[PDB]
């Protein structure tokens, strides 16, 4: 099981990662930007403080699953 | 392994959310956007539609693990 | 395991594919885009080197699962 753990962990890193590209792409259609803009942006936030929250949860979930693997 | 099953949980729903930020994006690029666009815009769609059918097999997978470790 | 082995590889097609996408919005924005943009652009060169070596390091630790599995 330590390798599927490690591996939860790789995918966690991914995903942590991708969003912080995704961020930055976020940022950058914002910026040339300056319809149906303002709905996109609301949607857009939605999003970004959800996912944070989300990994955040998954990184709580992956320290339980590894104290429960090196107890 | 209830822990590993939750966590897969957990990552599915960051994977979900960030296709649902990055279907976002694509509308911003599109909007703005409006050479090689037009070959840009097959990949995307092609890329849209296969990465909602994986999303799908995953949740499959997923349930079916669910039951297994459930019985 | 095999059902948990099988979503993480379905997990690393979704971040993968994800990542195809990924590229193209980017490719989208910095032909849109053509200020902050300069320091923009190598954050986003970091995280794609970062994540294509996280991809690959992700598949490696797939096949030796895989193989622990298998065996």
């Amino acid at each position: 099981l330590a390798g599927i753990v490690q591996q939860q962990q790789q995918l966690l890193d991914l995903v942590t990662r991708q969003q912080e590209l995704l961020r930055l792409t976020v940022w950058g259609i914002k910026n040339l930007q300056t319809g149906g803009w303002q709905e996109w942006k609301r949607k857009v936030d939605f999003l970004e403080e959800n996912i944070t929250a989300l990994l955040e949860e998954a990184q709580i979930q992956q320290e339980k699953n590894m104290y429960e693997l090196q107890k």
